[PDB]
RNA sequence: CCAUAGGUGCAAGAGGCGAACCAGGGGAACUGAAACAUCUAAGUACCCUGAGGAAAAGAAAUCAACCGAGAUUCCCUUAG
RNA sequence: AAUGGGUCAGCGACUUAUAUUCAGUGGCAAGCUUAACCGUAUAGGGUAGGCGUAGCGAAAGCGAGUCUUAAUAGGGCGU
RNA sequence: AACCCACUCCCGUUGAAAAGGUAGGGGAUGACUUGUGGAUCGGAGUGAAAGGCUAAUCAAGCUCGGAGAUAGCUGGUUCUCCUCGAAAGCUAUUUAGGUAGCGCCUCAUGUAUCACUCUGGGGGGUAGAGCACUGUUUCGGCUAGGGGGUCAUCCCGACUUACCAAACCGAUGCAAACUCCGAAUACCCAGAAGUGAGCAUGGGAGACACACGGCGGGUGCUAACGUCCGUCGUGAAA
RNA sequence: AUUAAAAACACAGCACUCUGCAAACACGAAAGUGGACGUAUAGGGUGUGACGCCUGCCCGGUGCCGGAAGGUUAAUUGAUGGGGUUAGCGCAAGCGAAGCUCUUGAUCGAAGCCCCGGUAAACGGCGGCCGUAACUAUAACGGUCCUAAGGUAGCGAAAUU
RNA sequence: AUCGCUGUGAAGAUGCAGUGUAUCCGCGGCUAGACGGAAAGACCCCGUGAACCUUUACUGUAGCUUUGCACUGGACUUUGAGCCUGCUUGUGUAGGAUAGGUGGGAGGCUUUGAAGCGUGGACGCCAGUUCGCGUGGAGCCAUCCUUGAAAUACCACCCUGGCAUGCUUGAGGUUCUAACUCUGGUCCGUAAUCCGGAUCGAGGACAGUGUAUGGUGGGCAGUUUGACUGGGGCGGUCUCCUCCUAAAGAGUAACGGAGGAGUACGAAGGUGCGCUCAGACCGGUCGGAAAUCGGUCGCAGAGUAUAAAGGCAAAAGCGCGCUUGACUGCGAGACAGACACGUCGAGCAGGUACGAAAGUAGGUCUUAGUGAUCCGGUGGUUCUGUAUGGAAGGGCCAUCGCUCAACGGAUAAAAGGUACUCCGGGGAUAACAGGCUGAUACCGCCCAAGAGUUCAUAUCGACGGCGGUGUUUGGCACCUCGAUGUCGGCUCAUCACAUCCUGGGGCUGAAGCCGGUCCCAAGGGUAUGGCUGUUCGCCAUUUAAAGUGGUACGCGAGCUGG
RNA sequence: UUGACGAUCAUAGAGCGUUGGAACCACCUGAUCCCUUCCCGAACUCAGAAGUGAAACGACGCAUCGCCGAUGGUAGUGUGGGGUCUCCCCAUGUGAGAGUAGGUCAUCGUCAAGCU
């Protein structure tokens, strides 16, 4: 379970944290969550913390 | 070879001692940290070299903010 | 049947200084008080400085309110 | 033999002596003994090496300074009276014989006679008891069972039932880590009568080595004035 | 020196190794002195201890000696990139020259180690399991297991049993 | 104003309780006691004590050694590299050749391109190319003549193979003298050969010395090396979860009995819609005790991501469709609790996913799955920004890296010895003797299967039970660490009786001599030697017999010291 | 005569036996059309009766299993005192579990609907 950031759509660097076993799925997910920036929901994705 | 070293003759000064004080040279450890290596203790104890009745330091290539203050030395606050 | 003391007479152990907190008793009182230093010197001057009369906030800042917050809602601290 | 040395016994141990004495021993022309004078020094000398000697002191002298070193450790702490009066528990610790917060004592300030001791509602799974579950146990029956004898078939039937043995019916016992059940007490909150001290903020501490006895328990050999707990009492401090 | 006189220390003898002279080595902040007014048949260090017969195998570990091919490897150099300021330009937003600076670090760098060999009178190390011969118990002989190699001569209930 | 004995008692009494004895006071002897006198115990444990030793503990250092920069020079060379210049070099499909090219140039008239055969050169992604033209002052490639991705002949810019030589510079090699060196020779100061100075001789840019840096370095130094512990050493254990001990509220110990964690999951989460287990049995193709299918009986005996406990029909268990509420700002109230951390949460506002709509969703049936502060690293942030304007550096918000796991964590960084030892303490704690206790011991006693030829009790007595003594192996840790001297021998002893000898005596498998066994009896006796430190033992020889225990395993202010 | 929704959770359960239609209810017919099946009109759903009370469902009977359950005694236990003291006894307050005598084939409420 690797530790990975889920970088925002819009411009901001509001980011949510969370880990994944990188070992079965390698492929990226698309969550579509809150933003407490726009005050809507967007989607996001990353990985990759450092 | 010249002429310096070197050697004599004279004049003037210094050397040694003393309790603390002052400026420089060299400079510990115990102990604190409830252990201990950074750090403290501490540039303190002691040890040398100078000088004076005091010494050192001193007359801005300094501080302040767009206002200004004009050498150093010492006490009281800023302030634990 | 653990320690100490042979008996007598002398001496022999919670102190000081500088900061600060709480009580007791006093002075002036939204104000109280001066340190060095001057001084015919225990008087007098000296109010620089300190504590108070208003807070909340990491800060800028705003103020009987202010901080967080999209907040004008709640809530913390304060009157 | 002088001389240098120190192997044995006894005496001495407040000695005549802070290392001797009386008897006996070893070397005695050499790696000898010794007189005078000098050289080597404190993490430093010397040493045919024992950690030996360096002024009766040596796994690093003696003396004066740093220095009234540091000591959760021992010992001691001095005149009278009056009111109140403990603890040897918990949590953490390079901690266990030290210390710090809460529990227990004291003196002030406040609010509350709060709050105790008597009577109404309330959960529980302990002693006991039980076998419905989980296990364990005895006998009897009926059997599954597989069979045990096996009648016994190249090799098949099944006689028999000598094996044993589920499972199921009936009687019968037992569990701290088993429950269809189930008290006494202890706890909570409410109601009142009588008699006699709760909460909160401040100052000051001491304690944190416990002892026995009764009633419930672990461990031990249901042994110890053994040892670790729960609760009441007495010592401590009568 | 003052409870231990020995089997302890010494020793003549033996071997190993370092030292070509302003020597190795020691004491000294340094000057210098010992060594030694000596010169490898000499001088320092380490072990064993007259004499006689002798001194076996193991170079993996650790140390010293020998070798450089290649790898890594120190300050020293400072390429390159990124960032600060601002002359300019822009309604603004923003891009931005030269200078000056703040980081980043390419190369350039020796011994050393890693490697490759030698040395055990250098520190040190020298195994197990079974089955086996006309009594045949026993084991010459035979398997197998592991290692850098698996104890020979001599001695043996011993200052060790 | 100082007796004995039996008890008690912080547990071995001249001083207490009970009861026996004793007229007051000396002198010579002896050493049983006064836990006798001397020495703050050295053995043993502790102290976040001290010394000095060891190494492969950690951090360093003396010393030795490598390389930069100084002191420090020229002469040639090999070789790297920058520099220059003029640059003349430029060969693949294919053009006549040849493409590094960008602008001028359409052709090019300096022997026109002299040609053209062949002249050498060096040349070659080779016959491909440049320069002499042998002749001789003689037309050429064609300027798209071609074709080729760009056409020539000509002028310009640069680059390359390199050509040369320079400019600088590194690295290596040789040589030279003038720096430095000489613990060389002979003059001088000097009557000295220390030290200078003069001159020859040797070495020579090396050696050596400063300063910066690598390596080696117990040669040397400052230091570290935990606790609980039925003594501490060895071993085991240090944090979190569930059950039992735990006494029907919470809580509650032991080196007390049993087990588990240091994670998984983008669906194993949300929501709507549906649906029920294991087992028993009988029927049924190659399975076959047991696969799939059908059926009746069931009444949770299954299941639950992961240990056990408590639960689960609105099923918290199973399946399918959409999804992201595994959201942001909060949070009245409480439960727990030394503190720091902790657990549950209605409701409000933002924006969402299901469902026709009420409504449900702030992760999973619940409880384990984890580590403060300081550091530093990365995203947002005007809040500050030391004259001013900016920046660097702070601050706040979000998030990453600790296993002294000794899990409230001493530091970025730590092992051992002491019989050479030392100081401060302790019977809060061990070894000797006492004390309480008897599992172990040793002496008995109850049932009696049996053998003893027959016959259980003349002698033994398996299987099992109930006691006594404190004698040895223990258990515990109450006394003593400002000292209670431990084993064997010598000397001297005293008491018990559970009797070795002698005395009296039931029974006998006692003919006689001898015996075996058990009741009564403590008066007197109760061996010399060999071997060992021995008590013990094993031997040789005796004797009427060579007894078993207590008395700090009697007895060191009585001796010895194996 | 029934049908819905509750109240109370076995003295309300299980088993056996009997019995009810054309009002209700259930089976039933067909799936064309809504709609459904990891296959199937089984279930789900739609248009619908004929036919039937068989099954199912309700009522009415049986204590055969189950379930409730007295009284008396007994176990244990709070406080005070005892004794022969790893266990019990006395005074006093409290008092099960198991078993016995026996019980139980439920009792209600709201509407629509059947004398009603």
């Amino acid at each position: 379970r690797e530790l990975i950031r889920l970088v925002s759509s819009a411009g901001t660097g509001h980011f949510y944290t969370t880990d994944k076993n990188k070992r079965t799925k390698p492929e990226k997910i698309e969550i579509k969550k809150y933003d407490p920036v726009v005050r809507q929901h967007v989607i996001y994705k990353e990985a990759k913390i450092k």
